[PDB]
């Protein structure tokens, strides 16, 4: 190899997408966690998730209908509540007593739908709830532009390695990482970055390329990352938020999603034109990661240099989600920090940048 | 789960389709029973089935030719009789002596081709021969309109559960089952039905919907069902026969077939126009089952109500085909009958029908 | 069955195609031997092969670039020499010391690229080097017209059985084998053939069909065959060379390739017109084998007649490549010859040829 497959899917919150796309006003089928899931909303507009296959004789609940607070199976119309309780068998003398299917705990946060997953079958620790993003509810920000792809032939765990790599900021995103720090603690892993645009990549000048980016990116649990993007072109500031999230479909396939909201420029003219530019731009930055992730294997026992930083400590952090809560080791979870020195690399890269535009 | 896969394919007769489609005058390839099969007719027009792969060096006999009473392998022209005997190697000094491949016992019944399958390798019990349908040879009836699909991702055993379910007649076929009885005995499982058209499903009236259907449906062995359809619209009677049959390709894929013949209306004008309407109509009734079967799992340990009827007894009946003939249990095979009470359901359903057209 | 899958890929030289197609001047991805391979040339134009996945964090080297004598990984630009040595990590203070990936020994012979494979991980025995074909470097011959297909659902070992079969020359290639001899010795298996065109296959005459073909075909190791084709139409001689070669992708899939060069006719008129006819013609002869190979299984325990010749001795020869060099048995490798008597078959076939054109 590199790498024996996980035997479970990770314990945590997984984002299924934009909440308003699961509300129309039918059930939705999602394949996830090696099964099929049914997603549907209440008569109160509250979102529920169940095993997708009817416990009676196997009808696909996602092919059925919402009737009041229950999804009705397409086959014989039995009625399943968001808590999994069989509420009614319409034509029967006696609805089964205290029957239920598996229900999944759900959370709507920042206009996004999350489901909880735990192999051990325990409910969500309140301590690991996904944070609200205030700007998702601001009329001063755009609303989620959201994308999703299916990646086959790898495990979702392959993509989290990005948290820890300073050097790809140059080769993949075409900037110069001038500051690089990782923090792991509890259920959160973070990356803090200062990045400068490269002069040799067509937005130079001189005196007219020169974006500076300050980035904080955090994983809140195993699968969901918020990235706060503050960049500048001199004195022109722009603010954005990129969501990088995934959920496993299989141990060899997963859905990768990304969303972007931007602080609307005031403005102007509508000003939608310029927000599309800001959005498509963060989107293209994400898509440069996808190109790599799409054509790469995971390396279980990597050849590492000092500049790799905290690769092992990050993999140790991520293990916590795959062990029973009772088996979590201090060192998975205790505060770890590392600043990666980017000064030699930056002098090498500036030399290569210089070398390139001397032509 | 629901359900550990069978380790054998069922012992019995399996229909391969309309006999006249296997007669033209070449061999035919069929994948079935986890292998490849070759089908071909005699110089007497008698139909034979063999393992499809030549015992010499593996040529695909279905890619070859019929020469007299033998199929000639495309590779080196060896000649295989319908009983599996190597009859000739044309260029050789000495044809192998008492060499053979596996041959499959065949039956042409009602213009349909059947092959026999038994894991134990024993020949067909005469007691289980598939019955003749006289109307398949009547010029007073239409001839087989026949359809076939490949279902991937399930086992063929999933579809036989339909024999025992009264309630889908309402939700799936949009009628009201007014009488419902099952009989299992020997190698045959039967369903007897009286069904009334629903007023809320656009053929009402009042006084102008109102079909009454009397249905007898029997499985003759594991895979082949004849359904006798007698319905009325007042005094206008119509007669039809639906064949529901399948054969396994793999333990996770099978071919589902259906054929319909109708009693031709006298007539009239040709009268082909009206026979097409009668045929397409039974066909669409079958296709409503297919929609369910296409998007459903089998439930091995189902949540059952009283109205489910004889679900366990039917699964016990079907087991007989998967055990060695010597291991068949009395209770698989002894006469079992159940009438399912449809009176409460029918009052519930009439209320819902009433509720619907009050709008 | 027929046949338990090999547990290794064969020890020997495998042809990857025309060397000039791997030189342009980027790396190439090839799937082979159950992995992914990267192919690239030097700054000296010398061709190298490595494991395709970067040992750092798994980037696909075939998606990267050639920089001097090394392929640069697309992910972080590490630099890998044709011998597998990590030569530089560009941005790092310290390149890893004495780090390497797996490199594959390479050979350019007759304008074709070969890679060496050995489960035991030993280098190429000089004794088994693939011979030069002088005519591949002659301006009196055409240059490689080359074709490649992917065969899924079989093992590459299935096709080598052709070496030993006289009778397919009639049924598959439509000629009459008048002389047939096999020689196995060491790492080489050979077929010597005299073939006459069939009168009943539209190039008769009389006095105007009547090609005579003298053929020598040799496997040099497990996967690569040169076939020298000398045929005549009376006094008009033509010379060609067909390469039949393959490499395994998986134990159930492989790439089959074929190339043809012809002695250019002098000439004439350009004379390219006639060389295309000669080439397309050998190509179509090869393609008649492919039709069989595409629709056939391997038979592990075949029903054989005397006319089958040395089927077992050929399979025993081929075993050598699948055992450890230390475990090769005398009888795999010692000189074996057999002439197959084609006289009775030829009288049978002439009778059938006669029978056919009497119509
Ligand atoms: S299968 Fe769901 S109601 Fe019967
Ligand atoms: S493979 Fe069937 S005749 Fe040789
Ligand atoms: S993955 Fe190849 S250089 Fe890092
Ligand atoms: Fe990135
Ligand atoms: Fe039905
Ligand atoms: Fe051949
Ligand atoms: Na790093
Ligand atoms: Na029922
Ligand atoms: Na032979």
């Amino acid at each position: 190899d590199a790498g024996a497959l996980p035997t479970r899917y990770a314990r945590g919150w997984h984002c299924l997408g934009v909440a308003k796309d699961y509300l129309e006003g039918k059930p939705h089928g999602v394949e996830a966690f090696g099964t099929k899931l049914v997603v549907f909303a209440d008569s109160h507009g509250d979102l529920k998730v169940l095993d997708g296959y009817c416990r009676h004789m196997g009808g696909d609940l996602s092919e059925g209908t919402v009737k009041g607070d229950e999804v009705a199976c397409p086959f014989h119309d039995w009625r399943w509540g968001g808590d999994g309780r069989c509420k009614l068998v319409p034509y029967a003398r006696r609805t089964p007593r205290m029957a239920r299917t598996r229900s999944w705990t759900t959370d709507v946060r920042s206009g996004l739908l999350f489901v909880w997953h735990d192999h051990e079958g325990n409910p969500p620790d309140p301590a690991v709830r996904i944070p609200e993003i205030p700007e998702a509810a601001s009329d001063e920000w755009t609303d989620w532009r959201w994308n999703r792809i299916l990646i086959e032939g790898s495990n979702c765990r392959d993509i989290i390695d990005n948290v820890t790599d300073m050097a790809h900021f140059f080769y993949i995103h075409f900037g110069l990482p001038t500051y690089f720090k990782n923090v792991f603690e509890g259920h959160i892993a973070s990356q803090y970055l200062h990045n400068v645009g490269r002069p040799d990549v067509d937005d130079l000048g001189t005196s007219y390329g020169e974006a500076h980016l300050d980035s904080e990116a955090s994983y809140f649990g195993p699968s969901f990352m918020i990235n706060w993007l503050h960049n500048r072109y001199g004195n022109y500031k722009s603010e954005s938020i990129l969501i990088n999230c995934h959920y496993p479909v299989t141990q060899n396939s997963f859905v990768l999603q990304w969303g972007v909201i931007v602080e609307k420029p005031k403005g102007m003219s509508m000003t939608d034109k310029l927000s599309r530019v800001f959005t498509e731009g963060v989107s293209k930055g994400f898509l440069q990661d996808v190109e790599i992730w799409k054509h790469k294997t995971r390396i279980d026992n990597p050849l590492l240099v000092e500049e790799d930083g905290a690769v092992y400590q990050l993999r140790r952090w991520y293990e916590q989600f795959y062990v029973d809560v009772a088996d979590i080791k201090p060192e998975m979870v205790e505060r770890f920090e590392i600043e990666v020195d980017t000064k030699r690399a930056n002098e090498f890269w500036n030399a290569e940048v210089e070398k390139n535009l001397k032509s």
